[PDB]
């Protein structure tokens, strides 16, 4: 449900942030999640680094749509799979880093609106492939654990 892929996207921003929240801690998904999908976020990061540096991300507006045009060219086959999703998640990490560094009324509390219109697209876009294919307990985490 959308509380669990927020609670998820919300933890991966607080990883890149250096910010892990005081409590509990992050679950075995979010553990297992922040590990790979933080080696595919430094991989693109390199690979499409003149294509990163070409922009200004100075509004979580301007996030939004830097983000529905990498979603728009990620899907455009229209095949889903684990690859692909956690590929979302690197992409929000590195708005986050360039939003922390090129916002223009650095706002503290727009963390947390990035986390949700990228939950919003996983809900509505992936959120049934996700379901038929386990879960994120069930598929994710079986997939993508250590061996
Ligand atoms: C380089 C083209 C470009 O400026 N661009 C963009 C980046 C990435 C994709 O698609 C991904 C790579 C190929 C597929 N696996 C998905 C498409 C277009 C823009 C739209 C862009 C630049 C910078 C960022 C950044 F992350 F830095 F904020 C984004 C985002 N989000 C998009």
């Amino acid at each position: 449900e959308f509380g669990y892929i927020y609670r998820l996207a919300q933890d991966y921003l607080q990883c890149v942030l250096q910010i892990p929240q005081p409590g509990s801690g992050p679950s075995k998904t979010s553990r297992v999640l922040q590990n790979v999908a933080f080696s595919v976020q430094k991989e693109v990061e390199k690979n499409l680094k003149s294509c990163l540096d070409n922009v200004n991300v100075v509004s979580v507006d301007t996030a939004r749509t830097l983000f529905n045009q990498v979603m728009e060219k990620e899907f455009e086959d229209g095949i889903i799979n684990w690859g692909r999703i956690v590929t979302i998640f690197a992409f929000e990490g590195i708005l986050i880093k360039k939003l922390l560094r090129q916002q223009i009324a650095p706002d503290v509390d727009t963390y947390k609106e990035i986390s949700y219109f990228v939950a919003e697209f996983i809900m509505n876009n992936t959120g049934e492939w996700i379901r038929q294919n386990g879960g994120w307990e069930n598929g994710f985490v079986k997939k993508f654990e250590p061996k």
